[PDB]
Formats: structure tokens, sequence, C-alpha cells
């Protein structure tokens, strides 16, 4: 069997609080009235749900609406207890109702407004200190769910909503998101392809909040060397190989063997020997003013295929990249 794993920061932080805390099954919705919003115009569309914009008639207020499709109503509450026990975080989304469509007959889920920066133009001119910035804000957002005993399982770049000209983050998208317990076994279909851990590619269920921070990691690389997304796979298992041509297949097959993991055989034969990368192959003239020696140690201690080793969020916080991001903000 698999060596188990509990997280290193926050274990028992559940465990400690009340059992309606995180027991989401027990939850009852408290409903809104569905009158007081007005569709405006249709902002998206995913598996799980379509997203509006719309009005509160009732104060003038812009909203957003996300009306979900089915769903399990356990992993509706799972949402609606997690939005409900981080309002008022750092950096995180507020959930200002829920009301019951009469069309779709299904829950929709009413969200404060952020007035989008295009991702696109944003992610272009970017200045090195903006990273530095907006990666300290994300890292609020990560530490505040991860006291709270949350783990998010689906940070990227689509889920971090910027109004750069208010310097305003939020982190949304909270219907991944999970409680943590320890010596509990989770799904490892969550995330997006470039974006997920090690863990949920080798299919290690026991897994943590550093998970978030292998995500952040892919986020960084990809700002700092211009390289989106940074590991570029095909599949879920070519997935795994791109970050091994990155991070070697030493420190993969010693992270194997220390959880007693067993590799699915499709792997052995695509893995292949790769040597560890130094970071300096992936810097080139045009993304040289956003790499910094403080960026690539900063990054070097994200990115580990080894959850229990990565900074906690804390520690990110702590780093000398974020230094002067620390002494502007006081
Ligand atoms: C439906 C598919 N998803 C996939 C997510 N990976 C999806 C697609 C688009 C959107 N868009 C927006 C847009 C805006 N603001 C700007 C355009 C005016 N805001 N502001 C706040 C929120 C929220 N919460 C939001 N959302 C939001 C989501 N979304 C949000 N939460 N779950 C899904």
């Amino acid at each position: 069997g698999p060596v188990p794993s509990r997280a290193r920061v926050y274990t028992d932080v559940n465990t400690h609080r009340p059992r309606e805390y995180w027991d989401y099954e027990s939850h009852v919705v408290e409903w809104g009235n569905q009158d007081d919003y007005q569709l405006v115009r249709k902002l998206g569309r995913g598996k799980y749900s379509e997203v509006f914009e719309a009005i509160n008639i009732t104060n003038n207020e812009k909203v957003v609406v996300k009306i979900l499709k089915p769903v399990k109503k356990k992993k509706i509450k799972r949402e609606i207890k997690i939005l409900e026990n981080l309002r008022g975080g750092p950096n995180i989304i507020t959930l200002a109702d829920i009301v019951k469509d009469p069309v779709s007959r299904t829950p929709a889920l009413v969200f404060e407004h952020v007035n989008n920066t295009d991702f696109k133009q944003l992610y272009q001119t970017l200045t090195d200190y903006d990273i530095r910035f907006y990666m300290y804000e994300i890292l609020k957002a990560l530490d505040y769910c991860h006291s709270m005993g949350i783990m998010h399982r689906d940070v990227k770049p689509h889920n971090v909503m910027i109004d750069h000209e208010h310097r305003k983050l939020r982190l949304i998208d909270w219907g991944l998101a999970e409680f943590y317990h320890p010596g509990q076994e989770y799904n490892v279909r969550v995330a997006s392809r470039y974006f997920k851990g090690p863990e949920l590619l080798v299919d290690y269920q026991m897994y943590d909040y550093s998970l978030d921070m292998w995500s952040l990691g892919c986020m960084l690389a990809s700002m700092i060397f211009r390289k989106e997304p940074f590991f570029h796979g095909h599949d879920n298992y070519d997935q795994l190989v791109r970050i091994a041509k990155v991070l070697g297949t030493e420190d993969l097959y010693d992270y194997i063997d220390k959880y007693n993991i067993e590799l699915d055989p499709r792997f052995n034969d695509i893995l292949g020997r790769h040597s560890r990368k130094r970071w300096e192959r992936f810097v080139h003239s045009e993304n040289q003013h956003l790499v910094s020696p403080e960026a690539l140690d900063f990054l070097d201690k994200l990115l580990r295929y080894d959850h229990q080793s990565r900074l906690t969020a804390r520690e990110a916080m702590e780093h000398p990249y974020f230094y002067t991001v620390v002494k502007d903000q006081a």
C-alpha cells in the first residue's frame, strides 16, 4: 500500500472546529428572493454552470450570477459552505446571495462583481513589480483558506480576477474546493491539466493544501518566462513527462519510492531518463526583465515533486522576492 501523509501545517484545524463547520451535507441553505435579480448578459459557460452579469433591482448593484447545471446536492452545499466560511477573508470572492432560478429549478449563486482586466492584455503588460504584487495578493487568499481548513484545488489564471485599475484581486470558483482532513483520500481528477500537481498525476490520493502551491508555481513560471502554459502536456500522462524534463527523473523516482506509489505501467515506457534542468534555459531577451535570482529561488521552492517539501503560503510570503512589496504595503 502507499505510505500515508499529513499536511505539515494547519493539520487539525477542521478537527478543532465544531462539526457544522465542515460537515456540509447537514448545511441547510438560506434562499434569497430571486425577483431581486434581473439578468443583463451572459459572461461564460462551463460543464457545471452558466455565468451572467445581473443587476440587483433592490439597490441597483451590479452582481455576477452562477446558475448551476445538474450537480449533486452535497457538492452544491460544499461550495456554499466553503464560500460562507471564507467570507470577509483577504482576496476571496464574496458570495452575496443564493436563489432558486425558476427556469432551471436549480440554484444560482450571487457573487460580488469584479471589473476584470482582459487576461491577454494584462498578461502582456505586467511589470516584474506587478507580478510580485499580485502573487503576494494570491498568497494571502491561499494562506487564509488553508488556515481555515480549505484547499482550492483549481488555482489557475482564469480563477484569479484582477481589476488592475483598482489593484484589486479576487480568487474565484470554489466549486472544486474541499475541506482538509488528515488521512482522507481525495479524488485526483481535479484542476486543469497544466496546473495538476504530480500527486494527482501519479494517483496519490492523500494530498493536502500543498497541491495549491504547485499550481501557484505553474502560474508564476508562466508569468516570469512568458510561456503559457509552462508545462504543456498533451494528456495526463504526458503532463508528468513535461514536468520530468524540467525537474528531472531522479527526484521523481525518489518521490515514488518514498511514498511507495504504484506507478501506472504506461508511464515506464514514456518517462525515460531526464536530468534536472537549470532555470536559466527558459530565460530569453524578451522575458529577462521579469526574471531575478529572487524569482528563480522562489519558483524552485514551489515546484517540488514531494508535496511535503514545497513552501507553505506563509513561508512563500516571507521569501525575499516579496521584500519590496511587503515594505510598500506598510
Ligand atoms: C461558468 C464558467 N466559469 C469558469 C471559471 N473557471 C466562469 C466563467 C466566467 C466567469 N466570469 C466572471 C466575470 C466577472 N467579472 C467581469 C467580466 C465582468 N466576475 N466578477 C466576479 C466573478 C465571480 N465569481 C466573475 N466571474 C466566472 C466563472 N465562474 C466563477 N465561478 N465559477 C465559475
